[PDB]
């Protein structure tokens, strides 16, 4: 009866916290959060990057927390490398939409990834219809019970099928 979760991590743990600090507990009280609801299908997106610490320009914090979730089968790395001298990243933002997308799903992310939706009709209206936006209020994760407008849905009914 639930749609499936996908969580865009980097945003939340950019947003938990000081937000020029990526914070890792954000990722995981995101996640119990929907845990204590009853959801079970649930998947976090975060470049595989994010896992070396050997020179961070954006800090982080509880970065162990992501292997964690790694081993609980919910965080899924996404794939990046060095070509000559720089970083090339494979987007996020993509694996994100295209698998909330084809398991018809929900998002969690303040981003309205403004690319993609230009890219494709289809994503465009997935977007609009089912991205979930957040605050937190220290350690609380707090997302809207009017989830699109007065004129959409309540919170509890975004989260279901039927
Ligand atoms: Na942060």
């Amino acid at each position: 009866d639930l749609r499936p979760v996908v969580i865009d991590g980097s945003n939340v743990a950019m947003s938990h916290g000081n937000k020029e600090v990526f914070s890792c507990r954000g990722i995981l009280l995101a996640v119990n959060w929907f845990l204590e609801r009853g959801h079970t299908d649930i998947t976090v997106f975060v470049p595989s990057w994010r896992k070396e610490q050997p020179r961070p320009d954006v800090p982080i914090t509880d970065q162990h927390i992501l292997r964690e979730l790694e081993k609980k089968k919910i965080l899924v790395f996404t794939p990046s490398r060095r070509v000559g001298g720089k970083r090339v990243v494979c987007y996020d933002d993509r694996f994100i939409v295209k698998l909330a997308f084809e398991s018809d799903g929900v998002v969690v992310s303040n981003d309205t990834y403004r690319d993609l939706q230009g890219e494709r009709q289809e994503w465009k209206r997935f977007i609009e219809e089912r991205l979930l936006m957040y605050s937190f209020v220290n350690d609380k994760f707090m997302p809207p019970d009017d989830p699109l407008g007065r004129h959409g849905p309540s919170l509890d009914n975004f989260l279901r099928k039927k």
